[PDB]
């Protein structure tokens, strides 16, 4: 049975709403991103309408087998009516085709569903400028203050000036990135635009991508392994077990591996500064764990949030323990009592 949070009053929706059978009353299904905890239960025999930005169109599509007539694809930052009702999409600034929904309620209520986000000052010059918001559904995946990372600027800085000077160094290294999911794909693209190579993968991986409307993806990426230097593999595989394994595929081509992980938060970034991070080294093999967050900070969100004000606000994330409950609703009422909402 679908939770209250991804039942939006007033109307026949639902949000990222796959893994609960047919809903009762629900007349459009909106997902906001391709992640699997999103889409959880979406396959080629779902036939309800299901509403999307057009990236994410293109993946149910060619990757789940969504059947063409039910995927209705919406343009951002423009109205459109849905079952009635005013809706906008707008960039979440997460992964490729992740959206925020804004809904305009027949009887006057605006409600904003975050979906999966990064909060960005940016976002204050969006549609969002233009009315009030009642409700906020908000992504609280970091909402305390012990969450800090850098800007996506400064990581991509590191791994691009890590990976340069490596290879430099010994042009018989072999860099590898881990993925598990779409996002994150400026940490290999801006690797291997500095060492002049492709990005080799899977073709498994390859026909993702190939769904993701980034420019000029065709001179950016390859299947053919052996033409490239920056390898894609699973991120189960980035550790020294599955790297050896690799390094061994690759016939005497290469004597080095440099990896990296891209995380979230981990508990080294209360510590350490991103210009100070070492890799984990076992002879030819180092691992770089690099905090590229695609989840708003404690401060991004709280910046967000003050500029917003909303009169009420709805948690999609951290739910399920009334620890993670308390904590959060004592920091959206300071947040509220400092701005003065
Ligand atoms: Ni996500």
């Amino acid at each position: 049975t679908c939770p209250f949070y991804k039942k939006i009053p007033g109307t026949g929706f639902t949000v990222d709403a796959f893994q609960y059978g047919v809903v009762e009353g629900c007349t459009a299904y909106f997902l906001t991103h391709f992640h699997s905890d999103h889409y959880a239960g979406l396959s080629k025999h779902f036939t309800f309408p299901v509403y999307c930005s057009e990236i994410t169109g293109n993946l149910l599509k060619n990757k789940l087998h969504v059947q063409e007539q039910y995927i209705h694809p919406l343009p951002l930052d423009t109205e459109c009516i849905v079952n009635g009702v005013k809706v906008v999409l707008l960039d979440a600034n997460h992964c490729p085709g992740a959206v925020m929904i804004l809904f305009y309620l027949p009887n006057g209520t605006v409600i904003l569903h975050t979906g999966d986000f990064r909060a960005d000052p940016s976002m204050e010059r969006s549609l969002l400028a233009d009315q009030k918001v009642h409700m906020l559904y908000l992504d609280t995946t970091y909402c305390s203050p012990e969450y800090t990372f850098p800007s996506q600027q400064e990581v991509i800085r590191f791994a691009i000036n890590t990976a340069f000077e490596a290879v430099t160094l010994n042009p018989h290294a072999l860099v590898v990135c881990g993925t598990y999911s779409i996002g994150k794909e400026k940490v290999f693209l801006a690797i291997a635009d500095v060492l002049g190579s492709k990005v080799g993968m899977s073709q498994e991986k390859y026909k993702t991508l190939q769904c993701l409307n980034i420019p000029e993806i065709n001179s950016l990426i390859t299947t053919d392994m052996c033409s490239s230097l920056v390898h894609l593999l699973p991120m189960m595989q980035i550790n020294f077990k599955g790297l050896q394994s690799h390094l061994k595929k690759c016939g005497g081509k290469y004597n080095q591996i440099l990896a990296f992980r891209p995380t979230g938060w981990t508990h080294s970034n209360k510590f350490t500064r991103i210009a100070d991070v070492i890799p984990q080294t076992k002879g030819n093999i180092s691992i770089y764990g690099i905090p590229y967050s695609e989840h708003s900070s404690y401060l991004e969100m709280k910046r967000f949030v003050q500029w917003l004000k909303p009169q009420k606000i709805i948690p999609t994330v951290n739910v399920g323990t009334w620890k993670s409950r308390s904590t959060m609703e004592k920091y959206f009422r300071e947040w509220k009592l400092e701005a003065g909402y």
